[PDB]
């Protein structure tokens, strides 16, 4: 199988309150929504239990109901007010107290809970399905390329091309190892519309003198990081690719993306590999 | 004509809730203040629809009026609550306890995109006009010149200059590639008012022996990037600029911008570019 | 004694509102609260002798009563204004006007430290409690190893092993100074699930045919710190570490985690060290 | 006169609405306040102007009187409906949705731009008095030391130390210039305590060869940058200095500030400089 998915993401299987901030973050909606309606309605609940420990301490309740209290409290913690269910003496606005600080700070806290899952910015990047392997500039390369699928430009643009492969040791130990392929230019100041990253292979280079058949021996696999700060958001963006053997195109060359001054960017194009056809 | 504008954007031209958050974000302040106030009668209408969907349960109201149940809605919402028109049963007191919640939920994340929006921080830097090819430390060096617009310094400040120009490959591939122009001094770790950013062209800089005609011939273009850290707002900025060999002045030298100790910094002479003049 | 405890803190002893953005971030929970609460009802007591400074300003209040006075502050501070107490006059309206205000501003921000004291981000990452210092391709290699306790990725990893101990100049100066010990890869791009750090002892390492006996001699520490881009708080992380010559396992070497292509992690296997054993 | 000042700030003199949200940050705290103060009271103004322009709309209220219009403005912006002063008919319940919503999201944005302010973070870092170039290893070598003055730790603290003179073109160009001086560790992963910043002088150095009198003609002086993320403030922060030829203690050692395990650190030593006394 493959050892990373083509999003970049791991295959493998790993083996109450300790992980808050992590979970509220990657918990799904109707989770979070429900924990936060949880939450609403059972400190609106103890509170009303309150003030009915107090005895009869709501202007127009009926007394010993809870419907009453529950309602004079989410009045009392959302700030409402409407004054027909008015606390009586000193315990009944102490509470109050209490309940419309509690309610002011809770409630702010999760709101920005809210903006912070909604407010996550996404690199609108659009990776090449395949690699290819042709000779450009006296060298057999490895190529691949991104886009850009915003106006906005991002800044300070830099990616990683890692080579994932298993190996043996001088000693003898067979251990998966990690290579950052060398690239022409890992960084572009100002990425805005295509960037084709290459990998010159080299007698440094891991991959080498490297057949398809050699490369999936050791079950090599491509992992592609771009990360760039985001006009648009005006934060850093991130995004993951993984590639394997079956989706490289040895001798393939990408399509030119910029059509026609009146220049243009089709990315229809921008999956097209060209190849040459040899004889049957 | 110019492959890059002088802001340093592209020329090129490209080919419902997918992308909120940048959207929310890039759409002008008359689209996103209709948008918020959309959406904000659009809920008050939907939740005064419910409230006469139970029946007469607005104390004060007309039977089966909306105005006054929408009216009720949006001081619920609002956590307004005059008093006047005031909850009546189990359901108008529900609907109530979920639109405090909405209300406040809601407009504390609209604001929240209102402040997003009004508190993005701006790199006050002053580009120079043009570009000047001196010899400068016995060598044609290639500059240009940033300025400080603020009292407050920008911190760990780093600068990129990028030779951007058509090639030909060693096989016979024509494509646009983009060089990253060596300059003497890349980072000024407190940047406060003028930095001369000068790039020694010498056998290893992509400009050797290249003169104006050849320049314009690769159609070349000069693409600067500045970024660093601001004091006054405690966050990074970025600015940016293009030139054209339009904007390249050949001999040319800039004029001195701080005056006379009590010293001073016009930037008047900011764009000032002496030159030597030929005898005719 | 140990100069860096195990969690890579120092052991070494040190010797009103000058620093209080800092204070609020690292007093306790129990101080912090106190102090939230304190100003809140100190704030109101303040606004209600106002109240009582103007006269029988509060409509349904007890003349010159402070309980009246402080219940009708937290109405108007909240914004609940239920109704019954009710302010009379331009004084009454006046304060109104700037307490509403205050109680507006005051707890808005009060909330923003409730929610940048509960939204830290923590690197879910766990160090292996020893060291080994076995042979990995053909030379002694110092290693250690790093775990990911989270499903979610961590972005443009980094970790820095560096030595710490006693040296003497070349005049006769004993001070301690610390190294940073090169590794075959500082740099992760994409941290996941495991990684075993390794730094290859070569005539270059400060640990260059150094045994137990000379690294106890130079009290020897080894301070590690892992930093990376967390994908579940969309944040940068860090996690640090510190290890001493009786945490090193000589010839000792890591036990492979990742069993059976139905792939698995056990994190049990996480700290055991194989090692082999001397005839007695 | 000194071109950079103790503190980094640099001594030279420079020469409504459009750099809003730098003003909004960096004006004291008394014109926000009333910046704040003002808008407050303009807005309600203006919206009891328009509950007038509608006719006697306000249930309570005397029939043309601003003070009374102005004050319903002031319970509906900010929430409060106390409901002696309530709405009547479409227009004046039409403003108050209008004025309900501005009165909620303007405040919210008013109250993030206190937090902005109030948040600020520093790093607590103690430059040493004065520089010392003695020889250390063999080489003479330019020190000055950095102390932190809180128990929380630095997380990647990297530090600059910049030479700025006046030097001489091959042309004849006289021009300050800044040098980057290149110290023996210029990252301490984890700064806690102290940490001496030396730059050994030698035939690379920029001040080889170079005296007390050399230095003082060239008008040298020394700016350092301190930057690293917090652990208390979980920001990143920043601290800077600068010193000049007066500022430098020829043959001075820095006093050992570390005690007695039982470790202890005295600050009291932190800007002591040992220095040997010739024979008169
Ligand atoms: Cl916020
Ligand atoms: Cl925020
Ligand atoms: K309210
Ligand atoms: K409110
Ligand atoms: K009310
Ligand atoms: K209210
Ligand atoms: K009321």
């Amino acid at each position: 199988p493959r050892i990373l998915n083509s999003d970049g993401s791991s295959n493998i299987t790993r083996l109450w309150l300790d992980d808050h901030y992590h979970d509220l973050l990657t918990v799904s909606w109707p989770v979070f929504i429900t924990l936060i309606t949880g939450l609403y309605l059972v400190t609106n609940a103890l509170f009303a239990l309150a003030y009915l420990a107090c005895g009869d301490v709501i202007e127009n309740a009926r007394p010993g109901s809870f419907t009453d209290a529950f309602f004079f409290s989410v009045q009392t913690m959302a700030t409402i007010g409407y004054g027909k269910l008015i606390p009586i003496g000193p315990l009944a606005n102490t509470l109050v107290t209490l309940e419309a600080l509690c309610g002011m700070l809770g409630l702010a806290v999760a709101a920005r809970l809210i903006y912070a899952r909604f407010t996550r910015p996404t690199a609108g990047v659009l990776f090449s399905s395949r690699m290819v392997i042709s000779d450009f500039e006296g060298k057999p390369t490895l190529m691949m390329r991104l886009a850009n699928l915003r106006i906005e430009q991002i800044i300070e643009a830099d990616v990683h091309l890692v080579l994932v492969r298993s190996e043996i040791s001088q000693e003898g130990m067979v251990f998966r190892r990690f290579h950052d392929l060398t690239l022409t230019r890992s960084r572009s100041p100002i990425f805005s519309l295509s960037w084709t990253v290459m990998h010159p292979i080299d007698h440094h280079s891991p991959i080498y003198g490297e057949t398809d058949e050699t490369l999936r021996n050791s079950h090599s696999e491509f992992l592609v990081l771009f990360t760039g700060h985001h006009e648009a958001f005006a934060q850093n963006v991130h995004a993951r690719h993984a590639y394997s053997c079956d989706e490289i195109i040895w001798g393939g060359h990408f399509v030119d993306v910029f059509t026609t001054g009146r220049r243009a960017l089709d990315l229809g194009k921008f999956h097209e590999i060209a190849q040459h056809h040899h004889h049957h």
